[PDB]
């Protein structure tokens, strides 16, 4: 509820030292320290439990690898859990994409963490205007908040999600599911420990 959400500003308030941009259908996270960095593709859906668990398990180790220039992470959001409808995966994904495209890496990172951590509490209960309010609490620019509420990128996001599903089908084993992690194009078997592959 509203009073709970005000406190998110304390809860989801990590600092970041990397850049964010949209590259094709990826949200690319990479720092200026990148030095022969490995490309890490992460296919995920904001309604998916195992994606939320993976984020909880790996986000701290991932953040450091990005900051230190060891990896370039492509967050490749999908929306299959909405089963073709415009549901939570699309709304949450659109909101996060809007921040990724127009706003700071720090707000993006904290918003993504929030969506994954709060997943079961918020699934199906947040419209774009509500996600916009959450983005404001987490520091998004005024225009970003407006674009989330307005669904300015809803259609763009539909294509992002479809494009990531198509890429996953081509690059993997043909199955589209999530979460999935690839390092330099090779699928990782135990996703929960992928950061430990990076030396």
């Amino acid at each position: 509820n509203a009073s709970q959400e005000e406190k998110f500003a304390e809860t989801y308030n990590e600092t970041t030292a990397f850049n964010n941009k949209v590259d094709g259908s990826a949200v690319q996270l990479v720092s200026d320290k990148a030095d022969k960095a490995k490309t890490v593709d992460i296919y995920e859906d904001f309604s998916c439990h195992y994606c939320s668990q993976l984020a909880k398990e790996t986000d701290a180790d991932m953040k450091k690898l990005i900051e230190d220039g060891k990896v370039k992470v492509n967050i490749r959001t999908m929306n299959f859990l909405d089963k073709g409808e415009i549901g939570h995966s699309n709304k949450a994904g659109t909101a996060a994409y809007t921040i990724a495209k127009d706003d700071s890496a720090q707000v993006y990172w904290n918003f993504r963490t929030m969506l994954m951590t709060e997943q079961q509490n918020i699934w199906g209960k947040k419209e774009l205007k509500d996600l916009a309010d959450m983005a404001k609490i987490l520091g998004a620019k005024d225009e970003t908040v407006k674009k989330i509420a307005d669904g300015t990128y809803s259609d763009e996001f539909k294509k992002i999600a479809d494009d990531n599903a198509k890429k996953l089908e081509k690059d993997g084993d043909g199955q589209v599911s999530s979460p999935r992690v690839f390092i330099d194009g090779k699928e990782i078997k135990e996703n929960a420990t992928w950061p430990s592959q990076i030396k």
